[PDB]
């Protein structure tokens, strides 16, 4: 089991870390949602699918920088919504193919009432998401750590 970003940066068998760089809606008013769809940015596959099935959770997700200070939100994982920053590990998604396929994670963030101006600075760290992978074959328990960075400013108008 291994993963990569949309630009080909890989995390190999056994886990590791990588940076993910995301475009963000540039203007989000209070009351609107900023969507950070990682399913178009992070892909994974199973390396021995005829014998092994891989099980993948979002173990935990943390907010940083302007997301931590200026937004509240949820994380949607494979169709179900949870608090973000996270308060539990999600259920499993099954990876049963050698085809790289999306990791089905998206953040839904909305500004706090006091937010205004540049609420997320371009280039800044906005989140760290831990993908946790186990299987039905051995005791493997690996983390793929995704450090999520903004490619552009997000403004909450005043
Ligand atoms: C087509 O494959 C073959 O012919 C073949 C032949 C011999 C051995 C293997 C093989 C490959 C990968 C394996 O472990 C990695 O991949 C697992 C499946 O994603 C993960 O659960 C596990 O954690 C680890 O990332 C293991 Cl244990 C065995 C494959």
């Amino acid at each position: 089991f291994a993963c990569k970003t949309a630009n080909g940066t890989a995390i190999p068998i056994g886990g590791g870390s990588a940076n993910v760089y995301v475009n963000l809606a540039p203007v989000v008013n209070v009351g609107q949602n900023l969507v950070v769809d990682l399913s178009t940015q992070i892909f994974c596959h199973n390396d021995y699918p005829e014998t092994i099935t891989d099980y993948v959770t979002l173990q935990r997700g943390s907010a940083y920088g302007g997301v931590l200070s200026n937004f509240s939100g949820t994380v949607k994982y494979s169709g179900s919504s949870y608090p973000f920053p996270t308060t539990s590990e999600t259920p499993r998604v099954v990876y049963n193919s050698a085809t790289d396929k999306p990791w089905p994670v998206a953040l839904y963030l909305t500004p706090v009432s006091s937010a205004g101006g540049v609420a997320i600075k371009a280039g800044s760290l906005i989140a760290v998401l831990i993908l946790r992978q186990t299987n039905n074959y051995n005791s493997d328990d690996f983390q793929f750590v995704w450090n999520i960075y903004a490619n552009n400013d997000v403004v909450v108008p005043t």
